[PDB]
């Protein structure tokens, strides 16, 4: 069956392990553990066709910015997360965009740019300034919750789908 290596990235506490749980393990992790690097897989049907998925949820804080070469190189697809509360998670987004276009040597890189903590009212990053960045790069924008699991799977299963038109 197929395998898709999808690569969860963005600044620290964005939500990304929140998303990747909550995807694969069906529940919402409340506490805050920040991440070195894991590795989930799990087999799921995605347009009648069934496939498996591998997801490395890797590190926002920045003391593991050397990890990141190595995990750009082998990832298909990124899910590139800002939090719709934290600005600067937002101004993040394109560094972590120009490494893997870099590593990749490729401005056609599968990926999905996503908004999380959408269900928070505290918003200071507005969709359209988001979808705005997302048109320049051509790729989808995409709003989450992993706390009441809003988008969560489209957000995903996009990115699977982006790694097919690719
Ligand atoms: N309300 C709300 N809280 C969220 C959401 N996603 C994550 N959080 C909360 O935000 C905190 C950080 O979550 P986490 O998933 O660990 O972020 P991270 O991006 O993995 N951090 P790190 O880069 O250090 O591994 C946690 O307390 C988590 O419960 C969301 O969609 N909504
Ligand atoms: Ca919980
Ligand atoms: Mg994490
Ligand atoms: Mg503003």
């Amino acid at each position: 069956m197929t395998e898709y290596k999808l690569v969860v990235v963005g600044a620290g506490g964005v939500g990304k392990s929140a998303l990747t749980i909550q995807l694969i393990q069906n529940h919402f992790v409340d506490e805050y553990d920040p991440t070195i690097e894991d590795s989930y897989r799990k087999q799921v049907v995605i347009d009648g066709e069934t496939c498996l998925l591998d997801i490395l949820d890797t590190a926002g804080q920045e003391e593991y910015s050397a990890m990141r070469d190595q995990y750009m190189r082998t990832g298909e697809g990124f899910l590139c997360v800002f939090a719709i509360n934290n600005t600067k998670s937002f101004e993040d987004i394109h560094q972590y965009v120009e490494q893997i276009k870099r590593v990749k040597d490729s401005d056609d890189v599968p990926m999905v740019l996503v908004g999380n903590k959408c269900d928070l009212a505290a918003r200071t990053v507005e969709s359209r300034q988001a979808q705005d960045l997302a048109r320049s790069y051509g790729i989808p924008y995409i709003e989450t919750s992993a706390k009441t699991r809003q988008g969560v799977e489209d957000a995903f299963y996009t990115l699977v789908r982006e790694i097919r038109q690719h």
